Parts: structure tokens; sequence; C-alpha cells
């Protein structure tokens, strides 16, 4: 229907026009509506998080200690999104938080959480509530490659009262374990696992030692999160932030260790000669990272950075006081300059509904990120407490993070329906093509 | 410490001196401290729900169709408390909330669900969805007494990609199938099922027709809820209300059939001759039945329903018509009579944060209806959305999470509140306010800011 | 760094271009960010009060009743600025004001 949808008499506003005096807002212009000849449901809203990464769901956590830690970015990397974790941290308790996201979902598990067979229930206990992983291995010395010995589960110790008890007295012993022998395809490994009806399926070599283990959790969260951002590996999609001081090369090689697969320098101002040194010394150390510069609101600062290497650019600087750029206007010229040159960008700041994210994804943005939308949510760090007969975190409780990822996800949908574009490239495109048109709002025309 | 927690110049003001006057709300008074010997852990906070039900937690989910279904009911009944089922639905709706809240907590599992061996796993999948349960027996015909077949659990059917696949392909069968043959003390059959490290563990006759099932499920409820409010049957306790009007009569039969523990009468102004007749009726033909007649708000009405029978009062009228009554007064006043006849009280209305329900369980209430103070918890009907940025609840209210959370605070709440009035117990508490040993100050308009 | 600090693409606009149409406040505009490569220690804020006098502060106390005596006049000296010292007096005041 390429008649019916492409635009001649272009009766509206392009964005090279609406963007071209002042600077604007989102709230200052709107975007007028296309040809629909889709559902809702068939829009494909993923962006360019970088690069190489591309995401489902063009969602990404704000590296806020308030925000982003271990929960929130498995939260986002399950829904298709990702998460960066906040730096505001030691380097080692970063490197944790990272682990814990990249360990959360796996294929073959390398390394088992394993203990010895007299460790005490309780510590069991202890790790399935602070860790939440079951079904740990009871090997020679705890080592995760010594010689298994059984597995404790969570039917094997629900009932004890001596909490001081050895798990050999209650673990599922090695005699009686349905395993496998090493070296096996992922596949059979599974489907062998389901036919057992068990939840776990070491993985053994000759010598009855520990090579991995598969859980039947990993492939249940498979079934219930199929569009999860994942690395080749099975692992959750991670991100990090840091500095872009001389000290935090070091927190970059933990990071680096851990498994992150972005890091995301943070600065108020990233055109810095610390900062393109800084880019110029990951990509030469680890080239496997893609690094996300900024933040930026001009195209030069966005020429510079991209030039000492930058994989993705944060736009946003004010939403003392004297400097920066209204966000919209950011957004539209920076995502251009760096699309000209094939960097993505991400917009980070005053995304406060699901009209402004749509609006900034529109007009240049690959991704958005979420501070205060996400701000409150079960997944957010920091302790719940009552008030006035509200809950709060302080922000009022929103729930569950993965509720209001999907509410985003089907307003981005039913908005790019309403644009008429099966795609937020293709409304990235038909943008800078003249074909997907604006009109700018009088103040008075805002209500 | 008898001598350190007696008050003998008793500096403050008796619960029948500070009622004496005008009719008063919650805010006009305060609490006197009294003597702390204890830790607030140690606090029993426990109230009559009706002369032969005791709550470890003295909080009543009031029957309002935004509050009170089959989810919040079962969770009060966990907590310690217990729900009214509300009355704004039809007869067989109103029983399927109460069977659903009854039949969640059992010990053995009378009627167990069952199927037959056609049955499609979607099937399985929509029981486990809709209600919630697992571990299907499959059985003759699918009669839930039929010879034992097979079951089918969580983890036999998560991995089938053919939903229209008969469970007898996937289902765990019964030559494989740890089961008990009847007789059992429920003791040793638990006892084999944690032993055997499975979720279920059926119980047969000679004819390997199904008698019963024990659920594990059973034991961890028990052990994370350690205070559920119960039956004598291991089931939770479960209240539902009712008009008294002739129709009604049908209802109460139902819900009787359903195993409700409570009835309780839906009244605005209860001092009347249908309700009084109502409560004959019921006592009469139901007398395992217990009745919370009401509402009331005067001493008048009070004898007229204890007379005609009732178990326990709803206290609470106005918290444009003109009749009504302050709350707190009214607490007191028909508190004290009741329980002068033996008859315990519930405080409906105005009960809007835990200082409020403190001062009302001290001046005389043996248990708190909360409406208003739960509406929008996760256990509550309704579809939650997304409007402002904000999490509400519609058929609006903003989400406060979960129910347990809030019980468990309002618990420590009154815990606190009773420590530092110096009693380790809210019957402790009415009894020395009534003995004029827990004293009040009654706050002027200046002295509550 | 003069090739990392100069603008080409010039993504921005100028305070002729700003400035060209109807009178503005500081709320209307906002300063664009441009390139670092020092800390802002080093930063010289200095400003000429006049022709030959050039301020290490460019703040100046100004010439009211209830803001700038001999008190203010010698505290805006002392950190690098100056005041000055309002005429809402005698003249015998005003010198005395300023021989302090
Ligand atoms: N490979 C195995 N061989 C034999 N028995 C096993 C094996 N793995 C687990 N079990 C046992 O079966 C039961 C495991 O159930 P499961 O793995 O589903 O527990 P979980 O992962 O902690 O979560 P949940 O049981 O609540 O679904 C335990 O009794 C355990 O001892
Ligand atoms: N009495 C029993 N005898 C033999 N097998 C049983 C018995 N009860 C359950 N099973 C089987 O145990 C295996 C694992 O249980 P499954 O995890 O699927 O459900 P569950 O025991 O209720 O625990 P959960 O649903 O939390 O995982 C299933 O194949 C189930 O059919
Ligand atoms: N037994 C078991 N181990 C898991 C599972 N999922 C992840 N793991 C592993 O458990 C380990 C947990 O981290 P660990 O190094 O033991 O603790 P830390 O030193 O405090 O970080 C990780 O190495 C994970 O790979 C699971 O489902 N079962
Ligand atoms: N298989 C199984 N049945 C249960 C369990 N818990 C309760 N039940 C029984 O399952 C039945 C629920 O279905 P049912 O009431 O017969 O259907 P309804 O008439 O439409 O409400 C009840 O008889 C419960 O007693 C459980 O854990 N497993």
């Amino acid at each position: 229907n390429t008649n019916l949808r492409t635009k001649t008499l272009r009766d509206g506003t392009t964005a090279e026009e609406l963007f071209s005096q002042d600077g604007l807002s989102f709230n200052d212009f709107i975007i007028l509506p296309g040809f629909i000849d889709f559902d809702s449901s068939k829009v494909n809203v993923s962006g360019q998080f970088t690069k190489n990464i591309l995401l489902h769901l063009p969602l990404v956590s704000s590296p806020m200690d308030t925000v982003t830690e271990s929960s929130m970015a498995r939260a986002m990397a399950l829904m298709g999104g990702i998460g960066v974790i906040h730096n505001n941290c030691t380097v080692e308790q970063q490197a944790r938080m990272v682990r814990s996201v990249k360990l959360y979902r796996n294929g073959f598990i390398m390394k088992p959480k394993s203990v010895s067979p007299d460790v005490p229930v309780s510590t069991i206990r202890n790790i399935k509530s602070e860790k939440g992983i079951s079904g740990i291995l009871v090997t020679e010395g705890g080592k995760y490659d010594g010689k298994l010995l059984g597995i404790v589960c969570t039917k094997d110790i629900d009932f004890v009262k001596d909490a001081s008890a050895p798990v050999s007295q209650y673990m599922t012993r090695r005699e009686n374990m349905t395993v496998e022998r090493y070296p096996i395809k992922l596949e059979e490994a599974m489907d062998v696992l389901n036919r057992s009806r068990h939840g776990y399926l070491p993985v053994l070599n000759d010598k009855d030692e520990v090579v991995c283990l598969c859980s039947r959790r990993d492939a249940v969260r498979a079934r219930d999160y199929p569009n999860s951002s994942l690395d080749r590996n099975g692992h959750l999609l991670c991100a990090a932030a840091t500095s872009t001081r001389e000290a935090d090369k070091g927190r970059v090689a933990a990071l680096s260790e851990a498994g992150i697969d972005v890091l995301v320098l943070d600065s108020s101002q990233g055109n810095t000669i610390y900062q393109v040194s800084f880019i110029r010394w990951v990509k030469k150390t680890y080239p496997h990272l893609e690094v996300v510069a900024g933040n930026v609101v001009t195209q030069d600062q966005a020429k510079n950075l991209i030039d000492a290497g930058a994989d993705s650019l944060r736009i946003g600087m004010g939403s003392v006081l004297a400097c920066g750029r209204p966000q919209a206007t950011a957004i539209y010229k920076v995502a251009r300059y760096a699309a000209s040159r094939g960097v993505p960008c991400v917009a980070d700041g005053g995304l406060r509904n699901v009209g402004d994210v749509c609006k900034a994804l529109a007009v240049g943005a690959n991704v958005a990120m979420l501070g205060s939308m996400i701000a409150g949510t079960s997944e957010t760090p920091g302790e719940y407490f009552f008030k006035d007969g509200m809950r709060l975190k302080a922000v009022l409780d929103k729930g569950s993070v993965l509720k209001l990822l999907a509410y985003i996800h089907k307003g981005l949908q039913q908005s790019a329906q309403d644009i008429g574009e099966v795609s937020f490239d293709a409304i990235r495109e038909k943008v800078y093509e003249g074909q997907v048109l604006f009109n700018r709002r009088s103040l008075t025309a805002q209500s």
C-alpha cells in the first residue's frame, strides 16, 4: 500500500525545519499521523544501544545508585533492554553486581555454587535467600570442580528444624543422581533434564568430577522471557558505568573480568581530553568492550568523542545552571550527526512519560535511558517503608519494573501505529526523509 | 514488678470520665504511658472476633466489593486475622469465593482435583493458572474418588510444546508413585511426604481408589504462616456478609454449605426487627454458625441484638443523613455494655492509621475492621493500571503493595504501642482500662498540632 | 589541543543571532558546552571594572544604602572585587566611609 502510505501533499513540518530555530523540549511539538495497515502488536521498537548491540526493547536503566543494581539490570535484560550498574561503590561491589547479572542466566553453568558435605543447612538457606540459587552441589572440598557427592534442593531441607545439621544428612546423594558425562551438547542435556523431571543435571567427566551444571530454571526463564538481551553464551547483557579518571582504569579492568559487554562513561560534560584519552585506551586495551561516551548535547562534542572511538553517545545536559541545551533539540542534532557517522545515541534526561520517550526515539535516539520513570519500582535498590498510608522507598511504590516495561512497550507500539510505521528504525529513517512530519505547538495549544 | 506497674497516684483521666461528655473521635484523646519491663516482641495483640473465635491478629477485612474477595480473605486468615467475603454478588459467586478460601489450606485434601487420562495438558495449565493448584490426580473417569492412575505436576508439562497432548503421555504413572493406604494419621503421612522429597502424597483404599491427598505446600504454608487463623480441620477461617431480608436466607444456606465459620450481617442501622428475626432464625437453623450483628453505635441496639443471640457486634455509623455517632465514643460505650454481657465488638470505620487502631482496641473493641486502610493492596479485587506516573486500582486508589507486609507493619505498631502503654497484651489493656489503671488525656484542639 | 577545542560544525547559535530579535532575559537562553582540558581551579574570572582597573573577582557591590558601606567595600576589595559606597548620606559621612 505504498501509494496510500506515501505523503505527497506533505501537510506538516519536517524535523529539520522544526529544530532549526530555538531549543525545544518534548512538549513543544507533536508528531502528525500517517497511514495504518497493521496491528500495534507487529511494531518493532528495537534500537541500537551501540554499534553492535541491538535491544529488542530500546530502554536502558540509568546508572544511578537509586535505580540500577543487579536486580534492575536483570529485569531490564530479561525484558529485552539492559541496565547500567552505577559506579557509586567500590570496584569489588560493582564487579559483584555485574557477576550476579551475568551468571543469573546460563546455558551450562560453569562455576556452579558448591559446598562441602559438612556445611550446615543454614548456609544453603542463606545462599537461597541472599543469592537466590538452588540445586547447590556438594563435592570433595566444596570446589566447584571436585568429585560430585550430592545435591541440595528446596524440598531436601524445607522440613528440618536443626539448621546446624550437615547437608550430608539430607542431600540427595551422588549414587542416586541423574547425571550426564562430558562432553554433551546443550540441546541434548537440557532435553534429558526435561525428561528427568528434575530441576538440575550435573555434567561430570570420567572421574565423577563436576564439569558443569544444567538448571531447569534457565529453560523456564528462556520460555517466560523469550526476548531477553543475551550474549553469545546465553548470559544476560550487562553494562556498567565509570568515570574517566586514571584510577578508574583499574575499575574498567575489574568490570572486564566480571564480563560487562558495554562500558558507559559518567560525566556531565564528556567532551574532555580525559574522556578522549580514556576511550582510546579502552578501545586499545579491551577491544571487545563497547563504550558509550557522553554526556554531550552538541555536534562538536559528538565529533570529538566519535573520533576517539565511541560506539554510542549519551545525550543530555540539563534535563551554576548556565550550560546545557533543551533536550529534544540536543537529541535531534546529535543523533542526526552521529547517525551520519554510523553511531546510535542514548537519550538521557527529561523522559517522564511514554509520549516523551516516543518523541525522543522518533527524532533520532535509538534507545532511551530511564531514571525517574522507573524509580520506586520493586527492582530498585533501597528499602520499602510505610508513611501516610502510601508505601515509599523517596518515591512511591510503582510495583514491578517488568509490568512497567511492558506498559512502555505497548505505548511505543501504539504510538508507532498511529504514526503509520511498523518499526522505529523506519520512523527515524522517514523522519530524516521528510515523510514523517511534525507540528510545533503554540504555548496555548499545550493542554 | 507490681509495685512499679501499679498506679497509685493515678495521674490521668479514666476512660469512663473521658467519654462522659461529648462524642469523641480518636484524635480527641491520647493514652498515657505506663511501666515497661518487657520487649515489644512479647506482646499479644489477639482479640475475640466472636464469643468462640479468637484471632491472633485482631484485624478483619471489610466486606466491601473493593476490599475482600477470596484472595484478601486468604491473606488475612494466613496472617492471623480473617476476611469477610462481600455480598455484592450472586449466591454462587460468594460460595465459590468462600470455597476458594476454605480449601486453600488443608491437612488431608478431600475431593482432590483430578482429571481423566485423555485430558489435554492445556487443561492442567489452565487449572494451575486460574485456581493455582498443582499435583492434579489422574483417575478413572476423572472422578475424584476413582482408581488412581497418575499425577501431573509442574515439571511434568512445563516443557511440552503440544498443549493438546493427553496427560497420560507425560503424567507420572501410578506404579512409580509414592502413595499411602487408608487409614493414616496426618502426622505420619506428612512425615512420609517430607522423607519422600515429593510434593504430593495420595491416600488410597484397598481398590486403589483415591481417598484423599496430602500436599507439601500445606506443610510449607504452616511453616511460613504459623499464626494462621484455622478451624478444627486445618482450614483457614472465613467469614461472609449478608443482608437480613427474606431472600438472603437462601444465601446463608449456601454459605453454610461452603463452610463459613462466621456470618456477618450487613446493615447501616442493625437495630431492626428484620435483623432480630434473622439472628434468631440463623442461630436456630445453623447453630454451628456464629453471627456478627450490626451495625450499631448505642447500647440500646446492642441490647436488642445481643438478646436476639448475636455473638459479636459491628460498631460504626458515620465513619445528608443526620443520624450516627462519633466513633470512639460509640466504641467505648457499646463495647463496655457488650463485654458486661460477654460479647466482643468489632470497630468498623474511621480507622485510617495505626494509632487509631490501637486506640480503638484499647477503649473496648476486641478486633478492628479495615477498609480504606487496606484498599489498593495487591490482594484486593480490581485491575491495576498506570496513570500520571502512578500505579492505581480500578473496578481509584494508590498501590500499597502486599497486604501481608501491611499487616505485619500494623502488628509491630500495635505491639510498640502496647509496650509504651506498659501492658503485655491488649486483653490486659482493656481490663486495666475498665479498672482505671490505663489512663488517658483529652487533647484540646490546639494540643493536636 | 586546538584541533579538539575549535568548533567547525558550529552546532549552535551565535550571540549576534540570539540577540537579533526580541529583548531577552537570562532565562531565555543557555550557553552550549565546549571542550575541557583543564581544572576549574585554573579559571580566570577577572574583568575590567574600568579602562585601567582589573578586578581579580568581577564583582561590584551596588551603591545602595542597604548594601555597601565601609565594611562591605572592605570585604569586596579584600576578596578581589570592589564596593561602591552609596551617596545617601552627607559628603562628610561618605568621605569618612571611603577613608575607612
Ligand atoms: N539430578 C537429580 N537426581 C536425583 N534427584 C534430584 C536431582 N536433582 C534434584 N533432585 C531432587 O528432586 C528434587 C528437586 O526439585 P527442584 O529441582 O524442582 O527444586 P528447586 O530448583 O529448588 O525449585 P522447586 O522444587 O520449588 O521447583 C529434590 O528432592 C532434589 O533432591
Ligand atoms: N507421590 C509422588 N510419587 C512420585 N512422583 C511424584 C509424586 N508427587 C510428585 N511427583 C513427581 O515429582 C516430580 C517433580 O515435582 P514438580 O516440581 O513437577 O511439582 P512439585 O513437587 O509440586 O514442586 P514445584 O511445582 O514447586 O516444582 C514430578 O514428576 C511429579 O509428578
Ligand atoms: N548450584 C548452582 N549454581 C549456580 C546456579 N546459577 C548460577 N550458579 C553459580 O553460582 C556462583 C555464585 O557465585 P559465587 O562465586 O559462588 O559467590 P561469590 O564469591 O560471593 O561471588 C556463580 O559462579 C554462578 O555461576 C544454579 O542454578 N545452581
Ligand atoms: N490436585 C490438587 N487438588 C487440590 C489441592 N488443593 C485443593 N484441592 C482441591 O481441588 C478442588 C478445587 O476444584 P473444584 O472445587 O472441585 O472445582 P469448582 O467446583 O469449579 O470450584 C477442590 O475440591 C479442592 O479441595 C492441591 O493442592 N492439589
